[PDB]
């Protein structure tokens, strides 16, 4: 009863193995990571730059195909190929899509002639639907194939949004997100053909980026289809970012209004979605924390009623790995 | 003629003086920092992380009192009173507080007992007026005993500022500056009774920190008086930062328009003090660059035609000493 | 019956303090910072951008002076001189002197004026003996006032400098340890006369640093006085550091030998105080790993059965934190 | 007359570029880099996060094909296969190998297919004969197709090899690199099955690396074949590393002589390729520094006058395309 299996031992791949796997409600059957050995899974698993060591149980048994978990086996795919993974096989039936490369629908269903039910894209997609947990999750429906939890910066902006959207009314908005790095980055100056700026050395510099996690709200929330778009920096962090959110209302609101309307609603429907705190906090607060995004009261200002800056921190990686889990499960149930 | 010396070797003591040292409308006259010895001073002037080694004269002569430069003596006091200072003994008229304590108009005219003429602060301040060189250096009349030079974010903002406004209007705005650490942050988490954030560990953090250049730059631009504000992140560089600015606009104006605009001025009025790039550019590839603000076509985005982001670039230690010594010519004329 | 008192909430401070709070063999009674308030010693305690956020209960109580860990009692001074503590008006018996100048034996005794019973250094002292937690904490008497817990550094090295020696007889040495950043250096080029190079931006930098921790082995370890010393750079890594020790042996050894010595003694009398991995580990992989001492036998080299390059990493914070903790326990037991 | 072309624009290739553009006595004719296009060469060459932007004549002329510096021709290939460059039918005489992948002779000698008549390795080779430029690079013979410029901390570690066996012998040594990081590592923990260690994030950990340059000496210094080995740790620096040596003495000195002996071959024989320096040094100091490796006096500490250990900085980046371009030209004097 739910069995899962990752498409990519990344980073996300790794955390959402290691929320898996603390979890009841589910199982972790196989993996397929070619660059990855099962032996070099052990130890890319077990030690960690960002989240610490792993504490709970673990080993490894079978030459090649299979590890063991305390007593969980767990099958071992290096198989570049997509439709080559013999999910069903090891009884994977959800398939996280954890590369970052087929993030396209057509691409994502190639697990499925493997032998897999349904697969979850780890990041957005032009073609499969998105789903932020919180705010669209039950529009899903029973016979999607193929499915994408959207991105970290579209799962921290789209309950603030839907928030004060609901609340107060949004005319426009602009978004900025400052941002850790990532695996797509470059330690040195080097080669990006696909944006000239990700190429430079990422922790010594402030990298201008394009996200769109601000448009893709308007694919998870269509109240706001076209009223939102921004930008992204990265900055030389490992882990953690923030989205800065500027927005004209529609109806007049103080900042105590907004603050209280968020500690209202973090109590209420989005308790564990989204938080809320007004403490001197910075992004190591937040490594290692579950929820999708949380209001910094302190941090934030307004310059009138009707236009306000908003501050929300997000674990891009830890955070999104979460959701991704919680996605799957609401999907079993549905 | 135009004589100068520097309370305070900081890090902006230290590059104003690189910059006066390599100018011929100026001289060097004497300096005082009493957390420095002399021989000290030849070490943290010679060698430096960030505006790499100098690379022209010096050496060191007397005792404790002078150096020479090439062939030019400069007198060393190190006072911790301000008074103490004794100004045009060595023959300093003007003064760069550039201690960061004494940004008082009241607190900085201390160094005229000393003997001085003029004094100019490296930092804003509520009472001694300001100057952002570019936009309102001309509204200096020449019996203003102390004066100040507002601060980088000030003197980033407020001449795409200026464009922004005179060409399209500006009714609302909001500014974000990823900003770089500075001397007042903590190398690791440590005590800032101050802003409590902001002695958390500066180099492995993201940090909210509070500016105040954008209600500063309706002191130096009163048209705007109340128009704007916003907040600051700290991020782990060592120097160079960039202004994100949400503005809403009177009359509508599409990208290029803007782009276009900005081109004309960086070309007319405000060639040397705003710049304007179209360029995949990162911070590094501004340190060492003597504008005050560089406007970034790439990375901006537009939402509307009256509601856009607007980049801008800007070496928060290097412009700001350039624009402090173009600061000092212009009064030294007027 | 073991209450302590510490003075100075810094790193070690506060990391003492948690290490302190979460064992029940010994109670923590006051803190003293003149530097920190109350409340502001509540935020700095319980966020930490290294060890996390604190996973027990705490908060305050009492318009300042006093504290609460759950409904307990914990007094705050902020005192700046080191006596006029009621260190025994109060109830701390034993004291950390964590502030990082007292550390000399005459200054480290003010707190025997407040009433204290014995005070603990967290640091070396010119003339205040030394302990070795694992090598030579048995020679302490029970009349001994004041006392020293050595170096990060010193605690790292001395447990493999007694395996080593009483193994197979250490003829020379010299050591380097690649330390990370600490709360003396700056965030910026600045004024530190102490250490011209350790004023140099502490996080952008290679930074050649003087310890003294190898000779002063010799203090805590007789056999070795004189046979050692060595250097120190710090890096920018914000915790964990590691010591490089390359030694001349008396009785030759391949190096597996000194591997099985070396695991033996980290099974066997030194389990917990020297550990033992061969497996491919990294600094962060020693982020709050309590060990004083951890051999690292993949790293190492050796070149013949004589010479030999053995490499140890050492959590800089929260080993000697233990240590600290761990020392007044053993003194307690008279 | 000495035409140059270069195979691969990494960090290597790029800075030889620079070097080789600014010195008259060597020109630029071709480069080939499949992974990047003509303008986006234009770009990664203009802008440098280490090196600052470039402070010559540059840019790009034909749809592609050719570069223009200051109306001269560079002609621009994107061969991913090492022969069928047409090295002789555009005018590339020598090549850089700077890709880091042919390193064996064998797969270096495909550039004469390509028509060019020498091949220089910008790395250690195991087959193809080694030289560091100020030891060894007499022995070269004009005959010699295919080369090794060794390594960069081989560069660093071999002149002063050099000067202390020469005057003093060594008996043993081992040596330790605290070194930037490189391309080869990842931005964050990351697959890397060839140096497990290497994988992880490169920014926010010390990293045990092995080198091999210390006996690889012996290959470029046969006196001392089998008397040095040694490790590195990769730390987040930016560029600029540094050679912590330790070794055994047969004839006693102290360490003023030895510094004294040091100071003169840097005056001597060994002008430009070793350095000597007495001041409070950190590696931004040796950004862009073309000597092979230079002496810090100050950092390092002697135990006997038998047994010491010896500091030595170098610029991993530019002092060996200085090398590199260096060997060019002491080649073409057959
Ligand atoms: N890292 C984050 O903070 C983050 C957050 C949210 C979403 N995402 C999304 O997750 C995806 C990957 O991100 P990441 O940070 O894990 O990158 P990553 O490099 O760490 O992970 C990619 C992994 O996939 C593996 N892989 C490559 N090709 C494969 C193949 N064909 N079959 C199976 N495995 C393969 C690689 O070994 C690699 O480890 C991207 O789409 C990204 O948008 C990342
Ligand atoms: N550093 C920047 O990027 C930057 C940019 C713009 C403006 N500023 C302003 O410059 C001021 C200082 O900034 P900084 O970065 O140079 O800080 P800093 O710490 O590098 O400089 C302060 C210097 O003043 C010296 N000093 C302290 N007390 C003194 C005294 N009483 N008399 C003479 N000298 C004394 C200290 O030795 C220190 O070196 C602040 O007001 C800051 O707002 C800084
Ligand atoms: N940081 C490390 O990795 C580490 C490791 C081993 C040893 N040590 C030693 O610990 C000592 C402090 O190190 P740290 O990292 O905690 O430095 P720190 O600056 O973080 O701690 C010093 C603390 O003492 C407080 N203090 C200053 N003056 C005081 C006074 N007169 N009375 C009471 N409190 C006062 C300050 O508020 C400060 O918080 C140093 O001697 C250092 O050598 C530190
Ligand atoms: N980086 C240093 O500090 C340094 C110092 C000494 C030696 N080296 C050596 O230099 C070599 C490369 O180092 P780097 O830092 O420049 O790495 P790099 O990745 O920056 O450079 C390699 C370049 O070669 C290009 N390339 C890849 N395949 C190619 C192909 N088949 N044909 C033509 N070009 C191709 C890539 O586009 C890349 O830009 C390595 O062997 C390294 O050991 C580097």
């Amino acid at each position: 009863k739910i069995r899962i299996g990752i498409n990519g031992f990344g980073r996300i791949g790794r955390l959402v193995a290691r929320v898996v796997l603390q979890r009841d409600d589910v199982e972790l059957v196989a993996v397929n990571d070619p660059f990855i050995t099962t032996e070099y899974m052990t130890y890319m698993f077990k030690y960690d730059s960002v989240h610490g060591q792993w504490k709970h149980n673990e080993l490894k048994i079978k030459d090649e195909k299979t590890l063991l978990f305390g007593e969980k086996p767990v099958t071992v795919f290096g198989i570049r190929n997509p439709e080559d993974i013999p999910w069903a096989e090891a009884g994977a039936d959800y398939v996280v899509e954890s590369t970052g490369v087929f993030t396209d629908k057509d691409k994502a269903a190639a697990h499925l002639k493997g032998g897999a039910k349904k697969v979850v894209i780890s990041a957005p997609s032009k073609d499969a639907p998105m789903f932020v947990v919180g705010v669209n999750e039950h529009e899903y429906k029973s016979d999607l194939d193929i499915v994408s939890n959207a991105s970290c910066t579209t799962n921290c902006l789209a309950p603030l949004a839907k928030v004060i959207n609901d609340r107060f009314g949004i005319v426009e908005g602009l978004m900025t997100t400052v941002h850790s790095i990532t695996a797509t980055q470059k330690t040195v100056d080097g080669p990006s053909m696909k944006d000239w700026r990700g190429g430079r050395a990422a922790s010594f510099n402030i990298i201008p980026s394009s996200t769109g996690a601000a448009k893709a709200v308007g694919k998870v929330l269509p109240a706001l289809n076209g009223k939102l778009t921004g930008m992204s920096f990265r900055v030389p962090t490992v882990d953690v970012s923030v989205v800065d959110l500027t927005v004209r209302l529609e109806k007049a609101a103080t900042y105590d209004e907004i603050k209280k309307a968020i500690k209202e609603e973090s109590e209420g429907k989005l308790k564990g979605i989204l938080g809320y705190t007004e403490d001197d906090v910075v992004s190591t607060d937040f490594v290692g924390d579950n929820r999708s995004s949380i209001f910094d009261a302190k941090a934030g200002i307004a310059l009138s009623d009707k236009f306000v800056k908003l501050v929300s921190w997000y674990d891009n990686e830890w955070g999104y790995s979460s959701r991704v889990v919680d996605l799957i499960v609401h999907m079993s149930k549905a």
